[PDB]
């Protein structure tokens, strides 16, 4: 029972300050073993949806919208999604010089060491969006692959709804119709999720305020201001902006992708929140078509969160290692971080490899408030995607 | 052609007389090279069923009956479960102290060394129910994850069935009806597969006793005995007495039952025998609702058969070793044996760990019998789910 | 736009020529980066829609035609591929005796060492014809796991459009129909796959001839003249011949045959070729019955044009190890060689690593430091054989399936 968009409300306030509390006073342990595991169910049962929720709505959507239609959906939703990250990340180095996060300080090193995994080529990693089998994709996590080939069995069944034939019209229709069944069945189960939301959203941040909410203090702590604060820009003075540009309105959009913006920062999964954040986007009520393509894809494409974070944390370190960076130097972490743990890739581009036994013992610092700094962006990842969405369905 | 309820028979009959003969004069070999493979092939035919059956006769049982319905048939086979297992093992003890096996032996130590894996935190064996990847928990075995998926989409089904709407409902029809189909023509081949039982029952005892037959001679065959005689007393004195109380008839139930009992005890695999035990649930004619739910499950979780067989081996190793144990040792593998190769669970709980040289060794002769007394566990195994689901039916 | 068997020919042709220049000139390496990408996507698209493909149509097919007739078809392909495979080891020897490749050569010894892989028993590779896990078939390749299950399932479909019950007949016609719809729709995607052929054709063997085209010179040339007019007396004297035989015109099947022969060709993949070598048998019009079940079989088990590599092959390594083979040694690989191209795979190459199991058969093992170096250079021209090769592994199916489906 209860009007449920506040039981997340409550859970999520009354999960912080029992959060911070219990940890403060040394139940680190404590909230990890009990209650932690209440906030794992509720992620497990939305990644559970993602999967059948992905492929079934698209073979749908894309089998309801023009094949024309659709690429133009996507030329507009890619160009926003470069565009969004571009601009998130030059307000992240405008917040990253407002404050000065990590100065000052001198710290600790020899402590910690990194290698981070080098990335796999460009070539190998567009041919492997073309999946060489979709029960295989299916399988096993992948959803960009999916929803290539769920766009190419969508696009299949339309050329089969207009064959001469009867019979061949007739299955074609059934199987579009089963796979909507699953697309329809789907949805449905999430309203039911949503419901324990509350439980878990609670447990969730319990856990990371007691595990990472003691950490938020001195120079680490100005870093957190630098990225909420320029997170906050990010909706306001870009989404909101944007919204009323377009016709939308910011307010009752908000309203809309409350349910999203909660998940997805409490669950700190963009693609974990997949499930919500498309319910959300049928409930304003944008078309099948545009979504089940937009979302999906801009579940890994866009992340304009992320890409502040990014720019945020390329001056935490270059400031703690002690060396300013130039126009020449900013404008290389901006390309690099809309082309990019992986900010271990944006920061030799710069010239502080991670490798480096005090960069990286200033790196061991900002992994140790991450979870904090996380749920933030994440909630700005998602928000992103379903501010292009709401844009692009305007413009049809 | 021929009535293959007696085909089996002739089969299961035959087998045990080609078989403790052949290996007795050392065609152990040649059983194996020969004769087992088309036991193999039953085997694989029954394996090849699992999983179509388990989901979709699942999604359709699931949407078929009530949610509130679903749930008191839930905590009642649960109930039940738990205390036909415990019952189970306080009857193998029984017999474990009526007979006296491994009781004057003193055997030779350093022979054979064990090393259990040590069984995964409780905590993330109850989270992993809930699967992450619906198709991929199809894809790879995984009775557990699907069953709980098969419900959340049966239920789903059903409050699509009521929406306001007319192309919702019709497109959750066609689904539910196409998972029908397979459920349907999947029940429709194990009566094919069933054709072939005979060739592959004869073939899967012979090998059974040609290997291990002629091991079945000294302290390892009063054990086996005391195993089977406690079996035997599970289903009179357990069994038939709860479907006497329950009224149902004992008689034409082991006559309905008939077939999954002989596979599960040829086939060894409470899991394998799975389309068999659902399709004689059919049969009698059980609620699709009830055993699609009550079966798989207790393919899993119910094994009185094989609690039995814990509790006449620690009995076994203990008597090997040169200690007894006393009513807060006996009363600490009850609860162990229920609650869990894993047998060596069981036995550190009591103070005598498999690690230990002379414990290993008495161990290595146990399970040098064990597809021998593994038969008629699995058996018994099986027969209690049937039992249970039919007690549950009786009472909706 | 335009006609894409053209587009195609044109590919082909223009293709060989950007080739074997581009790589002559040392620009192997430029081509595998920048061109081969693109013949790789070809591959892609067509790997991607087998599995779909191969289930979903013989689902409908095996739901379709009698499980009486399906027998028959399934008894008269297997003996028509067995006899194709053991007609094309003979004419491959012959072609290795006609022409004697590496004669004299006296080459250069323990360079590269090899040791094959030791093949499962028999008894566990027929098992493993019957799936354990459905789901887990279709999800991970496994083309003949597949066959099985979907025929079991076909034919259980069929018993559920008779059952006394009408909401029993009713779901079953959904999920044939449903199923139907997928077939339907794969076979459409194909239709556009092909189109970005030309493209794909063009760029894959442009890798072909930069990377091995220089190589087919002095004795590893003679070998491929071999194999080539060997593999063209396959089709002419054996597969024109049987089409006569039959009822069938040749040139109207070859003309018909067309897109899936040069797949083949330019994919070496006889297996990432078949929704291809599929959608041209539902050109010619033979039943999806017949086809759905015959062209995925013979995917796997029928390899004529690689039956005969490895008789020619095993002549090869004779010819250069200095001894010759007699009737008792020379019928003893066409029996291997039959009996090891039941068994060798549907993929780029892996076909000529199994012949490591006919050339032990003869006496002459590929551990021996002399014989492996020989056979290193075999496999140096690999990717140029093995294209003529799964070309007519191919046809060969599609020759079988307008026998069987003229028999009916
Ligand atoms: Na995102
Ligand atoms: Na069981
Ligand atoms: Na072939
Ligand atoms: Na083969």
């Amino acid at each position: 029972e209860y009007p449920v968009l506040q039981k997340i409300l409550i859970g999520l306030i009354l999960g912080a300050i029992v959060g911070l509390i219990l940890g403060h006073y040394g139940y680190a342990d404590a909230v990890k073993t009990y209650v932690k595991p209440f906030g794992d169910l509720f992620v497990r049962l939305l990644k559970m949806l993602v999967m059948p929720i992905v492929f079934a709505s698209l073979v749908v959507g894309a089998a309801s919208i023009s094949p024309a239609r659709l690429g133009r959906v996507g030329v507009k939703i890619v160009v926003y999604y470069l565009l969004t990250s571009a601009f998130a990340v030059t307000l992240g180095i405008i917040m990253a010089r407002l404050f000065n996060p990590g100065a000052g300080i001198h710290l600790a090193v020899g402590g910690q060491q990194f290698q981070p995994k080098q990335a796999p080529p460009l070539v190998k990693i567009l041919l492997d969006i073309v999946p060489t089998n979709p029960f295989g994709a299916l399988a096993n996590g992948q959803v960009l692959p999916t929803i290539f080939f769920a766009i190419i069995l969508g696009i299949a069944i339309t050329y089969l709804m207009n064959s001469e034939n009867e019979k061949v019209r007739k299955s074609a229709e059934t199987l579009l119709d089963a796979i909507n069944g699953l697309a329809e069945a789907m949805y449905k189960i999430v309203n039911g999720v949503m419901q324990y939301a509350p439980i878990g959203v609670f447990a969730l941040i319990a856990y990371v305020m007691a595990e990472q909410g003691v950490k938020v203090v001195g120079e680490l702590a100005k870093v957190t201001a630098a990225v909420y604060v320029g997170l906050t820009l990010q909706i306001l003075l870009v989404y909101f902006v944007l919204l009323k540009i377009y016709g939308i309105d910011p307010i009752s959009f908000i309203k809309k992708a409350k349910d999203a913006m909660l998940t997805a920062f409490v669950t700190r999964s963009s693609s974990g929140t997949l499930p919500v954040t498309m319910r959300v986007a049928k409930e304003m009520g944008i078309s099948e078509g545009i979504y089940s393509f937009t979302l999906p894809l801009g579940a890994t494409i866009n992340m304009d969160g992320t890409a502040l974070y990014q720019g945020v944390c390329t001056f935490f370190i270059a400031n703690a290692l002690g060396s300013h960076l130039t126009v020449g130097q900013q404008l290389t972490i901006v390309l690099t971080a809309v082309l990019a743990i992986m900010l271990a890739m944006v920061l030799e581009s710069v010239g502080l490899p991670l490798t480096d036994p005090n960069v990286a013992a200033a790196y061991a610092m900002i992994l140790g408030i991450d979870a904090i700094l996380d749920m933030g962006c994440t909630m700005v990842n998602v928000t992103g995607d379903l501010t292009g969405t709401a844009i692009v369905a305007k413009t049809e």
